[PDB]
């Protein structure tokens, strides 16, 4: 048995700024470890649909540990130890008892803590999970971790110039999509939705992103779903049966049909709502001393006033560290401000990137070009609700350029031949 003041319990995005700021907070040898069943210190993982996925010149472990992504320092194992960090690694706790406060591993083994912080983060929805007829073969594939991603990685070259279909329009489809395309593979995407991200992207926006991957070779099918997967004798995938009676040969599928926040050892013992854990705007849950950050959190969105998930990157940096400055600034009395989310959010893939700050409600106008054929395509969208703009995005901006939209969100400034001076409206702000 083991006892720790500071128990961090995930290894990934929140648990390494957690840690980060637990060492600018002035946390003593001995008092933090760091639970993951990951057989690695935290990293940055969107990396993993990225960098990781390149022919040549790729992101490699320990390359992308935390905090690069943001600009930080980079964190290795050595950096923990040297600081009297515990990593404990490769161990799943499948029994926690907020009561003892005691944490149970696979092995048996038996963890305490003053003060524990869930960074768990999220699962991944398997088709299995639904019973689909052939989603146990092997070569389909799932992308949340890094040794998914050295799966992904051996498939890609086992199988290169092969048929990959991918299933999922959401984040993943976007960026695996590109990412098999650029492994010199045939792609075929598929997903049910009327268009790509439509959580997010407009008919507008869509209808470039789907362009633009058309005319770099991707082959998209809408409106259905995969019910089904052939295999061969091995029991290698070799088709995916659709909804539509079509069938898409295939030596590789890679699934991204989302994701929902692992909460299952504290369901009962702490207030959930929205699918996450309920917390204050410092990332406190129901039970004193426990806290929940990065994709389980459901928090307050002071600025528009509302209890929100939100399952991205900025988010679980920003919250990890909430926690943390939360957590010492009570040790001492003093006290915190209140978390004050702007939501950020951006992909990348072929030679594109874009970014949305804010809210995505209301009406849209677009602006800029816009041509599927370049060069290099730069155009936004506003969101107007009550007058004021509510949210932003930007495709293919220079940093000043970002920082506009950003601070256009922040600031919700009014109304309007917008779509005259577009982006000008974001600099004048
Ligand atoms: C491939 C990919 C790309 C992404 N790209 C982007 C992007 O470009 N932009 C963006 O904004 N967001 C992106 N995200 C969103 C995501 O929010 C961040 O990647 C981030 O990981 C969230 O961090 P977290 O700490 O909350 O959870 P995670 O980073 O997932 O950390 C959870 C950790 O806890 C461990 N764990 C979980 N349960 C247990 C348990 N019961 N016992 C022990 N250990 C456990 C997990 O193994 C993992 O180590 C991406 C996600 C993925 C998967
Ligand atoms: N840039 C980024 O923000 C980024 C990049 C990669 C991953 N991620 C994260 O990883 C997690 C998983 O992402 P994801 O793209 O898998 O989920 P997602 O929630 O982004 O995508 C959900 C999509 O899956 C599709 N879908 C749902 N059920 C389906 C079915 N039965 N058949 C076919 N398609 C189906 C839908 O069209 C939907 O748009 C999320 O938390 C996400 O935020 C984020
Ligand atoms: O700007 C970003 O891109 C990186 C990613 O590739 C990791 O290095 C990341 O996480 C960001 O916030």
């Amino acid at each position: 048995e083991k006892h720790f003041k500071y128990v961090i319990l995930g290894g990934g995005v929140a648990a390494g700024y957690a840690a980060r700021e637990f060492a600018k907070q002035g946390v003593k040898p001995g008092e933090l470890a760091i639970i993951s069943k990951e057989a690695v210190a935290p990293y940055e993982r969107p990396a993993l649909s990225k960098g990781y996925l390149f022919p040549q010149n790729a992101a490699r472990l320990p390359g992308f540990h935390v905090c690069v992504g943001s600009g930080g320092e980079r964190l290795l194992p050595e950096w923990y130890s040297e600081k009297g960090i515990e990593l404990i690694l490769s161990t799943e706790i499948v029994k926690a008892d907020l009561a003892s406060k005691t944490l149970t591993s696979a092995v048996g083994a038996t963890f305490t803590y003053e003060i524990l912080i869930i960074a768990t983060g999220s699962s991944v929805i398997k088709l299995s999970d639904f019973g689909t007829q052939g989603a146990d073969s092997n070569n389909i594939l799932y992308l949340r971790e890094v040794d998914d991603a050295d799966k992904l990685v051996a498939a890609i070259q086992a199988k290169k110039g092969g048929k990959a279909v991918i299933v999922g329009g959401g984040y993943i489809g976007l960026e695996l999509s590109a990412a098999l395309k650029i492994n010199d593979f045939d792609v075929t995407m598929v997903f049910p939705e009327p268009w790509c991200m439509p959580r997010l992207f407009t008919a507008d926006i869509a209808a470039f992103y789907e362009s633009y991957y058309t005319n770099k070779g991707v082959k998209i099918v809408k409106g259905t779903v995969a019910v089904g997967f052939d295999a061969d004798a091995n029991g290698d995938v070799t088709a995916v049966n659709l909804k539509n009676g079509s069938v898409l040969e295939a030596d590789i599928v890679v699934v991204g049909v989302g994701g929902r926040p692992l909460t299952t050892l504290f369901k009962g013992q702490v207030a959930e709502e929205k699918g996450g854990i309920k917390t204050d705007a410092f990332f406190e849950t129901s039970v004193p001393g426990v806290y929940a950050v990065g994709d389980v959190a459901t928090f307050p969105m002071k600025m528009y006033n509302e209890l929100r998930r939100v399952e991205h990157v900025d988010h679980a940096r920003k919250s990890a560290e909430q926690a943390v400055k939360a957590i010492k600034g009570k040790e001492s009395g003093e006290s915190v401000v209140e978390y004050d989310y702007l939501p950020y959010f951006f992909s990348r893939s072929f030679d594109l990137g874009w970014q949305f700050y804010g809210d995505n409600v209301g009406d849209t106008i677009l602006f800029g070009d816009s041509d599927p054929t370049s060069a290099k395509p730069k155009f936004g969208s506003y969101w107007i609700k009550d007058g004021k703009v509510l949210g932003a995005f930007l495709e293919g901006g220079s940093p000043d350029e970002n920082k506009a939209i950003a601070k256009v969100a922040k600031t919700q400034p009014p109304v309007e031949e917008l779509k005259k001076e577009g982006l000008q409206f974001a600099s004048k702000i």
